[PDB]
C-alpha cells in the first residue's frame, strides 16, 4: 500500500496521495465541551445487532478488521441524527505505541489509550457499502474511548481470535458475536460531520462519539501491538499504532444528546 503509519507514508503526509485529507470535513476532531451544542431534535441511539451476522476477521497490515455479513437488516443503528436504518458491517479498533495516547477522538484535549469503531452504512438509500462509502450521508460509525485500566472481558472473543491472524493477509471465521456488548452501558454521544479517519479519507461519515468511556488494560493493549504487519516469513514488524492525530474542525458544530 502507498499509505500507513510510519514516517514517510504516515498521517502527516497522506494529503500528498490523497488532497481530501486536508479537507473541511476531516475526522478525528477534539471534542471542546464548551462549544459543543445540545440539540433536542436528537433521539436516542438504538442497535439491534443479530450475533449471526458476524462473519470473519482479518489483518489488514495496519489494523485488523471484524467483517459482518450485510445483505439484510439483521443488524442495525437506528435514531440519534437518523432518518434512515444503519447496517452494521465492520467494526475495528485504533491503539498507540504506548498507553499514553491511543484513540483518534480526544475529548478536551484528552487523549485516551485506544478507540472502538463500529461502522454501518445507508441501506435505506444506497444498494451496497462500494456506494454508500463515498456518500456524504453514507456511513455512521460510533467511536467509543478506551481507557486504560481494568481488564475488559468483552473483549476476550476478539483477543483470543488474534492468534489466528497474526500476520498480514490472513484471516479466519469470527461467527456468533454481537458487538452491542462492547458498547457502555450509557448511550449518550455526540455527533459531527466527518470522515474516514485514513485513506481514502472520504468525508461520508456521521460520527457518534459515546460520551462514556470502556476500559481495555495494557496487557490487553499489549495484544493489539503484537500483531504483525508484514506478512508470514519476513521479519516481524509489530503494529505498534495506528490512530490519527486530531484534525480542525473548520467551522463545523459537535452536538450533544446530553
Ligand atoms: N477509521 S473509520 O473512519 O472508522 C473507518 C470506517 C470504515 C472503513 C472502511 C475500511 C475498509 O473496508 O478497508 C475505514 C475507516
Ligand atoms: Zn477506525
Amino acid at each position: 500500500p502507498d499509505w500507513g503509519y510510519d514516517d514517510k507514508n504516515g498521517p502527516e503526509q497522506w494529503s500528498k496521495l490523497y488532497p481530501i485529507a486536508n479537507g473541511n470535513n476531516q475526522s478525528p476532531v477534539d471534542i471542546k465541551t464548551s462549544e459543543t451544542k445540545h440539540d433536542t431534535s436528537l433521539k436516542p441511539i438504538s442497535v439491534s445487532y443479530n450475533p449471526a451476522t458476524a462473519k470473519e476477521i482479518i489483518n489488514v497490515g495496519h489494523s485488523f478488521h471484524v467483517n459482518f455479513e450485510d445483505n439484510d437488516n439483521r443488524s442495525v443503528l437506528k435514531g440519534g441524527p437518523f432518518s434512515d436504518s444503519y447496517r452494521l458491517f465492520q467494526f475495528h479498533f485504533h491503539w498507540g505505541s504506548t498507553n499514553e495516547h491511543g484513540s483518534e477522538h480526544t475529548v478536551d484535549g484528552v487523549k485516551y489509550s485506544a478507540e472502538l469503531h463500529v461502522a454501518h452504512w445507508n441501506s435505506a438509500k444506497y444498494s451496497s457499502l462500494a456506494e454508500a462509502a463515498s456518500k456524504a450521508d453514507g456511513l455512521a460509525v460510533i467511536g467509543v474511548l478506551m481507557k486504560v485500566g481494568e481488564a475488559n472481558p468483552k473483549l476476550q472473543k476478539v483477543l483470543d481470535a488474534l492468534q489466528a491472524i497474526k500476520t498480514k493477509g490472513k484471516r479466519a471465521p469470527f461467527t456468533n458475536f454481537d458487538p452491542s456488548t462492547l458498547l457502555p452501558s450509557s448511550l449518550d454521544f455526540w455527533t459531527y460531520p466527518g470522515s474516514l479517519t485514513h485513506p481514502p479519507l472520504y468525508e461520508s461519515v456521521t460520527w457518534i462519539i459515546c460520551k462514556e468511556s470502556i476500559s481495555v488494560s495494557s496487557e490487553q493493549l499489549a495484544q493489539f501491538r503484537s500483531l504483525l504487519s508484514n506478512v508470514e516469513g519476513d521479519n516481524a514488524v509489530p503494529m505498534q499504532h495506528n490512530n490519527r492525530p486530531t484534525q480542525p474542525l473548520k467551522g463545523r458544530t459537535v452536538r450533544a444528546s446530553f
